[PDB]
């Protein structure tokens, strides 16, 4: 599953637009040699667009059905991920001096280690602009399935057809068939 | 009615505008020069009159000529998340230097992006600066007499909501509304 | 009982030591040297006021049965409100920054603490103070409930202490041998 | 036993020393005045070597053998108090450009006073930087085969603790200890 790093690029997906705005020493290969982080962020933005297309067409396949939807509930977001991965790199990447961005980019490592769990890096509140929503679904053929938090592009009513992909053993992708 | 939805968010960020005009302004007549070196203070002042306008709108929205008297069955205090304060107000006090307009453009884009996120994830009342203007969250259950029943609605009002007293309503979405006490 | 400002000044006692170290600009000394550092003069006057309030709070209680006794679990949010943010604001070399940080002190005053439990700053624990939750029973009708004590010493069930009532929720007491 | 307590607190304040060393360090035969010019990274390097010395000391407090075996009756998770991260780490990140030694002396007094409250109020293990070195809190009801039974003690350990397994006690106060898994 190489798409696991695809969601994390799609998790940020708009911070790379901010670094283009923030660090841009525009007035030739000299201008290419003066700023490098804009080029890296542009490559990552293009990769984010490609992973968005892959996540868009990744649910359309020949997989012969998952389940009818059983009892489920909403999840909502964790704002600590948005304070960790989005505000602090934004403050790191605008200070100049070459010596403060290293400190703030180590602070984001410290917050990512000690304040949030390893598996809960997919619950980014930035991943709400692209029509995404999580529902915790108890899937019950397929078999018994519990504690599987599903990424969905629409609402999830009960007792209806749904196609599935798989992302991890905690998370997966679902699309509603009518 | 999503126009007032972004308006609650822009009302809950007026003290940020006050912090910006306090932190930024360079007051020593002058006409063009005083306008030119202070563009961020007058922009945040325009945003401040926008927030005052939306305060006037949120005060006047309740008397909508409906005269409804929906009663209260269960009510309990919700409180704010108290991280939405840290998500919008930690920015100008972490050392952000308002020197070039590129950084101010990036900051305004961050405010717009965080507003779109907070609108879409149903966290536009979660900012704890809403209690500064006076607004208390109550998880309340209205009766809606004679035409059905609702469940698990979040109400914002500037007065105390006890149990079993009829109120008005002014809905934002299907989940969030605003009441005031009948007198 | 105006002594609520007595405990508030004693709560910020070690803060005024910081501002003396921080914002003083002492290098021949004239009256001008006194008049530039007006803020250290006010902080020193408040420090002597805190010394007086320490000497007064040493013997406020002058000349009962205790039922419940639980720990209080000191809140750190009052420490983030009134201690580290004025220390941030008071060293920035221009007036607008401390004005802004004092305004944020006001904001993380009213909008966060819901200030009736402002007494529980952990700087008081430096000055030999401990907090306990108590229900009082006495032949003074014992009617007060959900009472919280601030003391220099530990308490337990049925401990003879002298009440020195402070507010609706607060008193000061020590045990009797 | 307060020496081990302030050792645990100064082990918690380790990435702050690393952050100060990163944040203020002047990168520019006779070049021997660099110790005089760069005094803050030198004293923070001395502090960092001290912090790793208390870490190496705390790694083998439980190595002291006395044939210790006590049976754990219950286990939970307490988790670090999230607010105490902001009380010791917000100083070099909410501004505070390092300057003449008056401000550094004030910051040293603030760190010392922070330690003086945090020892007295029993919130030295509450710092969440301790999980970076690897430490998981477990509220344990532990029964001693001996004089009596103890209740509601907070345990710090480098291993995961299950139900009914034996540990080694290294009591700081009567409330906390650092333990290792029986093997
Ligand atoms: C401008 C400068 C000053 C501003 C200060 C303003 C206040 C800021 C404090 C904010 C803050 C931590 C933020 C940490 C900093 C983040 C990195 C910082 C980066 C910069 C370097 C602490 O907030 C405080 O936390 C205390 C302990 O949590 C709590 O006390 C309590 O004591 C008793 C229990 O011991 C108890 O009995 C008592 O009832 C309480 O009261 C306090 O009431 C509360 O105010 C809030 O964090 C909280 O905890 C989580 C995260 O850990 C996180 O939510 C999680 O849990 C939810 C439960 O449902 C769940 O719903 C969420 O899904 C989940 O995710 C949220 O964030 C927030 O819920």
């Amino acid at each position: 599953t190489y798409n696991k790093v695809g969601l994390y690029i799609l998790s940020l997906a708009m911070l790379f637009v901010f670094i283009i705005i923030l660090t841009a020493k525009i007035p030739l290969k000299k201008l290419v040699l003066t700023n490098i982080v804009p080029i890296v962020c542009f490559v990552f933005f293009l990769f984010s667009i490609y992973f968005y297309n892959r996540l868009k067409n990744i649910t359309k396949y020949n997989g012969q059905d998952s389940v009818k939807i059983t009892s489920c509930q909403s999840e909502s977001y964790e704002s600590l991920t948005f304070l960790a991965t989005y505000i602090v790199p934004f403050m790191g990447f605008s200070f100049e001096d070459m010596q403060k961005n290293i400190a703030y980019l180590l602070l984001v490592v410290v917050i990512g280690i000690i304040f949030i769990k390893t598996d809960k890096y997919y619950a980014n509140p930035t991943l709400a602009l692209f029509g995404f929503k999580l529902y915790r679904v108890n899937i019950l053929g397929s078999g018994e399935t519990k504690n599987l938090i599903a990424i969905s592009n629409d609402v999830l009513k009960v007792d209806d057809n749904v196609y599935y992909s798989f992302f991890d053993e905690f998370v997966f992708i679902a699309r509603k068939k009518i």
